[PDB]
């Protein structure tokens, strides 16, 4: 009996029946028990090709808290049933398991655990309630590496065609090949598809597409939508593939999350909290499921579990106890509390699932043993589990009033109890927890009682509801004013959240009478249409944070109700009431004074002070100053104000401490104090910076003391080195602009003196020129100090530029080069030095700088800056300048007369060269000028 003969097999099953031919390949005696058995094998498999799957039982619509299971195939008595002391059975689970997880592996294709689970399994838990899904991989649905069905690429090719084929024969397989309940698509890192071993991105982008084509077919968009489509996941949502485009096809997301790392979240040292929590996880998913639909899982202790599969979600037998192998008991344990917990904003949750659900019961190995992979515990053997725990949990969740459902005692009118549930969902542990938007605009709405059940409603519309009369705190959520979470948390951990208030958006009320908004605290009257409040008689917006200034738009919907008001009972201290307001006090997004102008005198001003400042509420009123919050609460309403007479200007205001400040003068000098000295005539660059960040500038300024002066730019910047000793990677570090961290070495060289030769990006006339020493980095740096400098330019007129260019390196003399400063240390403690510059025009350069240090003494600068304007074409307007001087010196040559007009000219010029405003149209005019008259 050849294995290739056999017929019924599956090609895998005869792969391995002949692997295990080549082993004892010749032995005379196995040769016969391996074809006696793939024959065996091959008898099975017929019996399940022929085996009759009974008529599905219909069963009732999935609803209440959920309790789901991983039964692992391998251990049901039929699996394998040479292997005596597997006991349990998957159609004894009971009935409170909602959902029943085929999860599939080590069971062979021609075992007879087939035909019992379709033939027996399947009618047993279905006429209790219970429904059985087949679990399947990720990688099932694309890809070729375990993939399963899509391993053959013909029959199912990548195309919008194909993926439409592989849905179907999905389905067709793993769901209605045995009337199974429902799919499950388990996505994590260890399913997800491959090839050569390799995570394959067009294969999980294939996924996506497929997952959709079964949506399509089963799940709540599909043709049979009493098949489930359940996907479960170990990713957060923000890290899902198939979330976004898949939700909408799944009845149920299971969120696998055992272990404390699952309820406690990891650490993360750096931010010092922790993060992957199980708030964070579910709020990330609240985006793409109703609350209804998730549900959190643990795990029982697997027999002979390993580092990395060790969650301890059940309890643990006791060390001495060495016998009982055993624990039932569901206090403590963290599925318990799985079990009651509940997330704080949305709603309340599906339920919770169990893997290996087939080691209920089973106590939990000690911690202690972890890490001995070979010993064998108590709680290593095989149980027969009458599956206590699940029904223990079961009831805690069907016991629990949050899945209370919504009656007419938290809702007396039948028009709003049919729209919250439309809506808000059915539960009253959804009220509690609801936090998104009731639109009640169905005007039968009789009464509005029960509103006040509302704990974290975002946004309320009330729309036309002409049978309304009054509206106060009793009917309306309680989140009306601010507020804390009251939800306690039943979970581990290592603050409660701020509540929102509510948004209330009304309109087309027009049998409303009364309005009473007092003592909530209300920032706005925003979504009041009082253009519809037309039977309005009362009202009521005191104690709250309204700015009722003229010109707001809280003023104008208090000026049109008051005029509503005085056409029905008249304006009067009890019908209109608005006093003991305390409007909140922001930061401007912007502030006016961008220029401060002062004469040269030996005074001192604060910057703060003088250009940042003021508060403004969310009207936009704007208040500078304790004068004009004394105009402020001298706007009166009816004859009196409307400000709390308890609310100073002290504590409207905002502070502005803690501002820093970045003061720049005309020459990049930079400062950093608040206070500023009016005895140097300069033009300074003024912004200032909230604590909250130290790079984006909340507000820029420019302070002219004297004459105003045009700001210079730093040529230096972006410059290019093309010699010098100093190492030219970090040569070129000084020219970045930024001064640096300390963790990278900038340092020049090696001996302790070093040059570097450099052109300058754009033609300019330069005025001054800056080298920062170390401690201008960090005050604390052990680099010492530059000693000695000199900054050059190149003798353009005896060398030529294109010998520099074609060997820069040869030219590192000073003998090639002009000085034009030089700086000598004179022993003081320096952050930086500056000097001015005699308007120097050469495009290229050469700086040295001398710590002095014999040896290891490296020169660090932070950055060397040439300062000045840009000006296209110095060389030839400074070479003009330098000949109308000459000129006029050669009295034999030109007449006087000629020559004092020439004079007037060249003055002209160098006055535009040195303005305190630079005029770059001024200069080429005046240059122009001056050549023509030569
Ligand atoms: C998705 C999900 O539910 N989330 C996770 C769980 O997945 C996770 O549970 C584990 O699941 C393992 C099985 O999962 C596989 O199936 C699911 C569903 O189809 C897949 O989603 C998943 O990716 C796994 O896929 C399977 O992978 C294998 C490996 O590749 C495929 O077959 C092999 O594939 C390779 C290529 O990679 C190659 O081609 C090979 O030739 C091929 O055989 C397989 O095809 C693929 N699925 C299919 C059908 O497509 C469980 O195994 C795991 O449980 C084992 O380990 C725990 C450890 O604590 C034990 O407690 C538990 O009892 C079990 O032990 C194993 O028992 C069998 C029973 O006999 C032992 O077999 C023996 O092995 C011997 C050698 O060691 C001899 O060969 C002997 O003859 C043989 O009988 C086996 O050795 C035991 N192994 C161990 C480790 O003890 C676990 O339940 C859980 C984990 O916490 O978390 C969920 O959230
Ligand atoms: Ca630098
Ligand atoms: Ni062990």
């Amino acid at each position: 009996p050849s294995i290739d003969s056999l017929h019924y097999l599956s090609e895998n099953s005869k792969k391995e029946f002949k692997e295990e031919l080549s082993k004892a390949g010749q032995e005379s005696q196995k040769v016969k028990e391996i074809l006696a058995k793939a024959q065996q094998a091959d008898k099975q498999a017929q019996e399940l090709a022929k085996m009759k799957i009974p008529e599905k039982i219909p069963m009732k619509p999935l609803h209440g808290p959920l309790y789901g299971g991983y039964f692992r195939t391998w251990h049901d008595k039929t699996s394998d049933p040479t292997e005596k002391d597997k006991v349990n059975s998957m159609g004894e689970l009971p009935k409170e398991v909602d959902l029943a997880f085929i999860f599939h592996d080590w069971t062979k294709d021609y075992s007879l655990f087939w035909k019992e689970l379709a033939t027996k399994h399947v009618p047993k838990l279905n006429k209790q309630g219970t429904r059985v899904i087949r679990t399947i991989p990720w990688r099932f649905l694309a890809g070729g590496d375990n993939s399963g069905i899509a391993e053959d690429t013909s029959k199912y090719p990548n195309t919008p065609e194909g993926n439409k084929a592989l849905a179907k024969a999905i389905v067709d397989e793993y769901v209605y090949k045995y009337n199974l309940d429902g799919l499950d698509v388990a996505v994590l890192h260890d399913s997800i598809p491959k090839v050569d071993k390799k995570e394959d991105t067009a294969g999980v982008e294939r996924s996506i597409q497929v997952f959709e084509e079964i949506g399509k077919l089963i799940g709540p968009k599909g043709v049979d939508k009493s098949r489930l489509f359940i996907m479960d996941s170990t990713y957060m949502a923000d890290k899902n593939p198939l979330i976004e485009r898949g939700a909408p096809y799944i009845n149920l997301l299971l969120v696998q999350v055992y272990g404390s790392q699952g309820e406690k979240g990891g650490w993360e040292p750096v931010s010092n909290r922790p993060e992957k929590t199980m708030e964070e996880r579910w709020q990330g998913y609240s985006k793409y499921i109703r609350p209804e639909q998730y549900m959190i899982g643990f795990s029982f202790y697997e027999e002979n579990a390993q580092e990395g599969n060790l969650w301890y979600d059940i309890n643990s037998r006791k060390d001495e106890d060495k016998a009982n192998g055993i624990n039932t008991d569901i206090t403590g344990t963290r599925a318990e509390r799985y079990a009651r917990w509940q997330p704080k904003t949305g709603g309340v949750k599906g339920g919770i699932f169990s893997y290996a659900i087939d080691r209920d019961g089973v106590a939990h190995q000690p911690k202690k043993y972890a890490k001995q992979k070979e010993f064998k515990d108590a709680t290593d053997n095989i149980f027969h589990s009458d599956y206590s725990v699940s029904k223990a949990l079961k009831t805690v969740m069907l016991k629990d009033k949050s899945y209370d459902l919504i009656d007419e005692k938290d809702f007396p009118d039948k028009a709003l109890r049919e729209a919250v549930m439309a809506q808000v969902g059915t539960r009253k542990g959804d009220l509690e927890r609801f936090n998104g938007t009731l639109r009640l605009d169905n005007p039968a709405i009789q009464s509005l009682e029960g509103l006040n059940k509302f704990k974290k409603l975002a946004q309320l519309d009330l729309i036309g509801l002409s049978r309304i009369t009054k509206l106060d705190r009793s009917v309306l959520p309680a989140n009306m004013k601010p507020g804390k979470d009251t939800l306690e948390t039943v979970l581990e951990t290592y603050e409660p959240a701020t509540i929102p208030p509510v948004s209330l958006k009304v309109s087309g009320l027009t049998g409303l009478k009364e309005l009473d908004l007092s003592g909530f605290d209300r920032e706005t009257l925003a979504g009041l249409d009082a253009a519809t409040l037309t039977s309005l008689e009362k009202v009521d917006i005191s104690g709250n944070k309204l700015d009722l200034a003229p010109g707001t738009e809280n003023r104008q919907i208090f000026d049109t109700m008051l005029s509503t008001i005085s056409n029905h009972v008249g304006s009067n201290e009890q019908t209109v009431k608005f006093d003991k307001q305390k409007p909140t006090g922001h930061y401007p997004d912007t502030y006016g004074k961008t220029s401060l102008r002062l004469p040269v005198a030996n005074e001192k001003v604060d910057l703060q002070s003088q250009l940042l400042f003021g508060t403004v509420t969310n009207q936009g009123t704007l208040i500078n100053s304790e004068a004009d919050y004394k105009a402020y609460q001298n706007h009166k309403i009816a004859g009196r104000s409307f400000v709390d007479s308890n609310y100073h200007y002290n504590n409207f205001k905002v502070s502005y401490e803690n501002y820093t400040v970045k003061v720049t003068d005309s020459t990049l000098g930079t400062t950093t104090d608040k206070t500023l000295a009016t005895d140097k005539e300069e033009t300074y660059k003024v912004d200032f910076f909230s604590p909250a960040d130290k790079t984006k500038a909340v507000h820029t300024a420019k302070v002219i003391v004297g004459d105003e002066k045009t700001m210079m730019v730093n040529l230096a910047e972006g410059a290019t080195v093309i010699g010098g000793s100093a190492d030219p990677v970090n040569a070129r570090k000084v020219f970045d602009g930024q001064l640096g961290s300390e963790t990278d070495n900038i340092s020049l060289g090696w001996d302790s003196k070093q040059s570097i030769i450099f052109k300058l990006k754009e033609d300019g006339l330069i005025k001054h020129w800056r080298f920062f020493n170390d401690s201008a980095r960090n005050p604390e740096t052990t680099n010492k100090p530059i000693q000695e400098a000199s900054l050059q330019i190149f003798n353009i007129k005896d060398y030529n530029l294109d010998n520099l260019l074609e060997n820069p390196n040869k030219f590192d003399d000073e003998k090639y080069w002009i000085t034009v400063d030089t700086y000598s240390a004179q022993g003081e403690r320096a952050t930086a030095f500056s000097n001015t510059l005699n308007n120097i025009t050469s495009k290229y350069w050469r700086v040295v700088f001398d710590t002095k240090g014999d040896r290891y003494s490296s020169p660090v600068v932070p950055e060397l800056q040439i300062l000045g304007y840009p000006l296209p074409n110095a060389d030839t307007i400074m070479k003009t300048v330098t000949t109308a001087k000459e000129l006029s010196q050669q009295k034999d040559k030109f007449s006087q007369k000629m020559l004092d007009e020439l004079k007037i000219k060249e003055m002209a010029l160098e006055t535009s060269l040195n303005s305190k405003i630079f005029d770059v149209t001024a200069i080429n005019a005046n240059a122009g000028v001056l050549k023509d008259c030569i």
